[PDB]
Parts: C-alpha cells; structure tokens; sequence
C-alpha cells in the first residue's frame, strides 16, 4: 500500500520473473505434466545439481507456480500449468521471451538508447528486432516471440470486444490481420457476419491452419500479396490493427487513401484503427509503451498526428473509444 | 486473481523494475528533488534526446514514480522520492543494483548455476561478489549494493523486534553487527540494557558515527578485531546475524564453541541466530533464497543441520520463532 512497500515488492517480483523463466527454460512444467515427480529424477531428466534444483523448485512453490509434495515431489500448480508449451492458452512466450539474456540485455541499456535516441535492441545487437530474430541460430527466441504475441492478443480480446459496438458491420477486412486471430473473435461474437484476411505470404499457412481450427474457412477469405494489390472491396468495416507503427507519413498516407477508395461513398462504413493513443492512454499504456521504446524504431502517434493524416486521406475521427487501459479503437468516418 | 492475471503482471512489473533503474541511473529524482522541471530541461541536464526521454519520464509518471505536471513537466511523486540518495528512509540502493548488467546477467545465468552446481554471479565473472565489488572499477555498484543492505535491515527490522522478546537480557553481543544498526534497534526497543558490538576493522569508523549520530556511544562497547579473540564475556545475549552463511562446518563449530564458553553458565543467558532456515521459513523466504544462489556460495541450513552444529558446540536449540515470513530468530542455550 504505502510507497516503500511497492518498492519492495517489486524488487520481489523481479526474482520470481527470473524463477519463472528458469522453470519455463528447463521444461520443468511439461516434465511435471503428467504427476509429481522427485527432486533425483528432474534432476536426471534436466541434468542437474540435486541440491540447487531444489531450491529452484522450492523458489517456484513459494511464487505458487508449483506445488511442494511429500517425498520430496513437485508438481504443477495453476500458474506452472499456463507455463507448458502444449497448454490451449499457454503463456510461456511472454514469461520467457523477456527475460532472455539478449532481450533483458537490450532493457538494460535503456538509459542509452533516451541519450543516444536509437532503439536498445538496435543499440545492443548492432541490429534490428526482426532481423535478429531471422537468423537460424536464434529460432528458439524467435518461437518465444511469436508465442508472446499470440498470448498479448488472446489477453487483450476481450478489451476491444465489450468496448465497441462491432455489431454494427457484416462484412469485416482485417488489414494486416496475421493469422486471423482479431478477425476470428470479431466474427464469433458476430454472427452471420463474413471476413476478409489481408496479408503477406509469411503468415499464409498459419492463417489457414488457424482458422481451419476455428471452423472460419467459409467466411473468411483469405487474401495474399502486397497491402496496394489485394485490398478488397465492399466492407463495410476496415480494421488496422497496430500496422502503422513502422510506415513513414507519406507510405501511411496512401494506404489510407487506397482504404478511402474501397470502402466507397457508403456512409455507414467504417475504418477502425487499433492502437495505443498518446495522452488517452491509460497508465499501464504509458508503461507498454517502454516495449516500444527497448525494441523496435516505431511509435504511437497522438490524436493530432492521427488526424492529420486521416485529413489528408478524406478521413474524420468520429471518436477514440477507450479499450481497457492500454489500447483504444479510432472511429473513422469517409469524406 | 487469476494465474492468467499474476502472469501478465510479473511481466507488467518487470519492465517497471527497469523504468525504476533507468530513472535512478539518470539521478532524475535527485534533479526534481526541488521541484519540477519540464522535459527540455531534464533533457539538458542528463544529455539525453528530449523525445524519448519524454516517454520514458511518462512510464515512471504510470508506474506511479512521478507525476505528470502542466507545461510538459514532471515532479516527484511519493515512489520516487524514496528513490533519492538523500532520502533518510531511501531505497535506491535495492532498485539499481538487481538491475545492473553485471548482476542481471547472473539472474539470467540461473539454468547453468543450477546444472553446474557453481554461483550463478562466478559463472560470468572471474571472482566471487565480494572480490568483485572490492575493485575500485565496481565502485558504483558496491555503494548501491551496501545501500541495499541497509534498507532490507531497515525493511525488516520491526519484524525481528515484534517477534522475540529481547527485553528480556540485559546485555547483548552482535558478533558481525557491522555500524551497529540492529545493535541500534534492540537498544532503543529495551531502554535500560547495554551492548557490545564486535566486527572487524573495515567498518571501525562507519560505527562510531552511526553510533554517535543515535547517541549510543556510552552504551555501547565498540570491539575491533578478529572473532576469535574480542569475544566479550558475561553478555547474557549473544546475536549470530548473516555470518555462519558463508563459514565452513569446521570453521563455524570452532566459533560457536568460544560463544559457548563466554556465556559462562547463566541458565538464561542465550545464543540468538539470526536467518532463514530451510523448511521453517514462509513462501517469501522460499523465493529470496534465489540470491544466495544466484550470488554467493554460502547456504541457509535445515533444522536438523543447525541441531547437528551447535550439538558440537554444546548448545540446545529452546525454539526457533518465526520473524515474519522470512527470517527467524533461532533461541539456542547452553547444555
């Protein structure tokens, strides 16, 4: 309650992040998935040190994401279930992800990416997040990426569907959509509602998995290729979905021009832009926004940048609607 | 509420550890220790790019480290003064060192301590900690790490005095009881008692100060030295805080049997150990153990281990008491 028990417990917190990374990263949890098991044998089924093993486990049950058992077993608690990688909504992505030594490192060096002005991962790693990422050596982090953001999607679904009246609209086209996730939950609390998938040739397979696994694939069509070619037409609701952080104005711009020239003179069409607003954000937005800041050359725009590009792709704000306390849906009306 | 929720919230928490760090690192709270500053400012006085140093002053503002203030300014809220060098109840020691890279990366190298049996911290480093820390190069991060000492003493210094009932001797003997801070704190709780501080010379000044500065000087017998030979005699309370941690079985017997023989036989006179003990502590405790291996090669001990000890040394453990959900005070008398 009082400041310095805040300080103190996140000085706390920061070592249960660390146990939780470490259980995740020896696959303690998918070991212990089946039962309990002792101390000797996760510590042959990992190959390590009885004595420290122990105390790691031990450290885990204190933070409750095991559980201590007699005979000196473990076995998984609730939180140590979210933490196996076979799990339905996993969230072992973002538990490891972050606290990967060449991802904390590049939180490290925040204090020189504010005096310098380049990105920390940049700064750390002598390039990008994304190029990083690319490279074969490092697989097992960019699966922990992926994973992560899956996990940020399923977490903050439920924010945008009970914050906008997506009812409103029949036919969706997600732009920049993934794998169809946002666009699934839009058309299961929609219903008899159909989608478009807008993306490139990267997430294709994934797209149609997934939404083969959603029983989606009869309404939602799949489009593959650059955002100018296979921009459909005849929506009346075109979504953004955090896909202008990294367009220049001038490239922005003209997208949002080509959405203009789709969506047609119909005046109950929408574009609905998913983002993190400047100054109407929430405290916990204001704090996400470090992501940004340690990982990638994008950033958020305000609601004054945000109109001006729309001004000058025939677009007006109708409102920012608030989603939770991080993101918003921008209301843009045509003309 | 959820193990969902607490999920997401360790990772929430984590990256406030480092906008805390980064805030720290800049002395900003020092530099609104007078009042508030606008951005411009701030980006002057720490060379950084205004732009960025905006969105991580907005972050702390989130994390509820400082407040947001009109005219692009930011001021200090009750979090960040605490976060003060200057602060009487500061805690910016615990803040900055756990997050500094050298200490993080050991935190990270938690997986290879615990399959190869080594302290994480010499698994990256050459030298142990405290060799560590002693090189003038480190400086920086041996005053914050002193810094941190001081305030898990003061953090946790009620929970001890609540706990065990000292007013009950008359005489005490903090055997490695540094400045003289827990010494302090006994003294002040029982107004009519003495004590007897015996440390080493490193510290010799350090306590005649902190001493003066409570006005203890008169009741307080400063003993410098090695162990074995300014052992005080006829104290009726002698304290073993944070020092068989790190001493050998052999060495650790040898000290106890020379406590043994200067309690003389006073059938109430004690032997007060002062720790964590293994299968006696809360889940807090469970969860801090992480730094002992993390950091040192020193060990809490079990019971049965401390039973196995001071039987050695001619001593009965009369109870061991629970001083809040970490440490305890272990009441030991003489056969």
């Amino acid at each position: 309650r009082t400041a310095a028990q805040r300080l103190y417990q996140y000085n706390v917190d920061l070592k249960v992040a660390f146990v939780l990374y470490a259980v995740a990263k020896l696959h303690l949890p998918d070991l212990l998935a089946d039962g309990p098991r002792t101390t000797a044998d996760l510590a042959a089924a990992t190959g390590s040190d009885p004595s420290r093993l122990r105390r790691l486990l031990r450290a885990a049950a204190g933070a409750d994401a095991l559980r201590e058992v007699p005979e000196d077993s473990f076995e998984l608690a609730p939180m140590g279930d979210l933490l196996r990688s076979g799990h339905p909504r996993s969230m072992r992505g973002m538990t490891t992800f972050f606290a990967e030594p060449d991802v904390l490192a590049a939180y490290g060096d925040l204090v020189e990416s504010v005096r310098t002005g380049v990105p920390a991962f940049q700064l750390r790693h002598r390039e990008p997040l994304y190029d990083f990422l690319a490279r074969p050596q490092h697989k097992e982090v960019r699966d922990e990426f992926d994973a992560a953001m899956v996990e940020f999607g399923q977490y903050f679904a439920d924010d945008f569907l009970t914050s906008f009246d997506f009812g409103r609209f029949t036919r969706f086209a997600d732009i920049g959509g993934g794998r169809g996730q946002f666009l699934a939950g839009v058309l299961t609390a929609v219903p008899s509602s159909t989608g478009v998938l807008v993306d490139g040739p990267a997430v294709a397979a994934s797209a149609h998995k997934f939404l083969a696994s959603q029983n989606l694939t009869e309404r939602v069509e799949v489009r593959i290729g650059d955002f100018f070619d296979v921009l459909p037409t005849g929506c009346d609701a075109y979504v953004l979905r955090g896909v202008l952080e990294d367009w220049a104005d001038a490239d922005a711009v003209r997208l949002l021009v080509r959405i203009r020239q789709a969506m047609g003179d119909a005046p109950e069409a929408r574009l609905l832009i998913l983002d993190s607003v400047i100054g109407e954000t929430g405290e916990l937005g204001k704090v996400l926004d470090l992501d940004m800041l340690v990982l990638v050359e994008g950033e958020h725009r305000t609601r004054a940048q945000w109109d001006d590009l729309l001004a000058r792709a025939g677009f007006d704000i109708v409102g920012i609607h608030p989603a939770g306390d991080v993101w918003a849906v921008i209301e843009c009306r045509g003309t």
